[PDB]
């Protein structure tokens, strides 16, 4: 039913605004300059990075760890911290998705374990453009060129996400759209080790309907926007697999690395 | 006018029926012996428990967790699992209380965050009699005696809710009464961190009027039920402070640390 599907859309959007501090609308305002409260410090090379990290004078020290390593590894650690925080926000949002908490508790973990990074790259695009990405709660902007030039492996962890973002952002989705798309990703019946597949697919079918209606009602001039959005779901999967492999590379080229206890669990036995 | 207050009550009752599948009328019929045809499985001890635990799995894999830990901890974890489910139902009901979704987003989160526990205990009384509580949407019935027999910490974690349900159920409230009372509790202007108190009080004032007329009409012979009902909140606030306080001890003296990413994160400045 339309009325129902519209209510679900409205619901997902609300918990989305509640679960994710930096939305696309806000990210865009900062990137476009439209907003007015604090222009982002730009990090595009080694000297601006030092000044950006030590910029800590009027801006206190983020909850993330300090440092005592090289640049590449220090960015890797910042990506981990930030990624761990995202996971906490996505889990909170996942709980508001009608049906999700009613699922077998093991499948709730499985859908989270496999859909988390897919969601992190999808939403990370909201903070990107072809020249860089907003960091530190929209406080800074690290250029694509800088991140791409990091010694060997580290650089390849970044560029892929950018090529994805540039194509994903051409779809022009907004928060209300993304709120439903994210939910479609989490309720994926094809995740490895799911015990009760059908109940999860029935919910996804419902969200898929809500998403289609949402796309037709918010972008009436965008032909097949629904299909082209679902296609990007394959791009996401490639990002994660690629990422998982570069993680294997890093185990051979770096010394004591070790990921955060929460990220280690997600990657334990991951495709 | 009465008519508007009565129309609000009916709106609240209808939303309530949609948000909460197992109503008091339904539960009381099961707790008694109406339409004798599906007497729930009664768990009255450890053997019966495990006998019915794998009985709601003997069919298929969809419990809350299975045998592989201390029974007391496993029952405590099932309570958490169900608690997170109830939160989602309460949230959905909240959205139907006139005025709620128009409040500041942050305040909504805050009202729910502190109100849910008071609501969960209030509503659990509908599923209890002096001797036990209906579980798994009325599929099971676990005896208060058994809940009480759980080792020291866990046992006295359950009994206070039974002590509260007996005294509460003596007020003889029905679903149409409870729908309004629930709404009154959610719209409490004294929760910590509320940004706009005035509007929350204005809404609650209209609900207090609705609840009072409802009680005056539905229970004419129950002298001052309205006042006695408001007074029960002091007992609920107390029950919550106890439960929260007892949660401290549990967090400070236990092994199993695998919980639901809701209640935990939810607790903040929570008395
Ligand atoms: C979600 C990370 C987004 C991100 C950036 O996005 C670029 C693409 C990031 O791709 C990732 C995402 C997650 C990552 C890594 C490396 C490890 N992880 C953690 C994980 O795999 O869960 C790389 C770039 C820089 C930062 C920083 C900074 F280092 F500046 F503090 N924090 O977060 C960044
Ligand atoms: C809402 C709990 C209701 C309840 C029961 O009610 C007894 C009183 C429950 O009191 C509570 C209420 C909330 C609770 C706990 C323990 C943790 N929580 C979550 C929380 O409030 O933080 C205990 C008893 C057993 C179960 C089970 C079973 F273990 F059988 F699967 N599921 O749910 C039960």
């Amino acid at each position: 039913e339309s009325a129902d599907l519209r209510a679900l859309a409205k619901h997902l959007y609300d918990s989305y605004i509640k679960s994710f501090p930096l939305t696309k609308a806000k990210a865009r305002a900062i990137l476009t300059g439209k907003t007015t409260d604090k222009s982002p410090f730009v990090i595009y090379d080694m000297n601006s990075l030092m000044m950006g990290e030590d910029k800590i004078k009027f801006k206190h020290i983020t909850p993330l760890q300090e440092q005592s390593k090289e640049v590449a590894i220090r960015i890797f650690q910042g990506c981990q911290f930030r990624s761990v925080e995202a996971v906490q926000e996505i889990t909170e949002y996942a709980k508001s998705i009608p049906g999700f908490v009613n699922l077998d508790l093991n499948d709730q973990v499985t859908l989270l374990k496999y859909g988390v990074h897919e969601i992190i790259y999808t939403m990370l695009a909201s903070l990107m453009n072809k020249d860089g990405v907003l960091i530190s709660e929209g406080q800074g902007f690290m250029t694509r060129e800088f991140l791409k030039s990091l010694r060997k492996p580290f650089g390849d962890f970044m560029e892929p996400k950018f090529e994805f973002a540039v194509k994903f952002n051409a779809l022009e989705l907004d928060d209300s759209d993304l709120a439903i798309f994210i939910a479609v990703i989490i309720l994926s019946g094809d995740r490895p080790g799911l015990l009760n597949v059908k109940p999860i697919e029935d919910i996804q079918d419902n969200l898929l309907q809500a998403l289609e209606l949402q796309l037709k009602l918010n972008h009436p001039e965008s032909s097949q926007l629904f299909a082209k959005l679902l296609q990007k779901m394959t791009d996401l999967r490639q990002i994660v697999t690629e990422h998982v492999q570069l993680l294997q590379v890093i185990k051979k080229t770096e010394t004591d690395m070790s990921l955060h206890p929460l990220l280690q669990e997600i990657y334990k036995d991951l495709y």
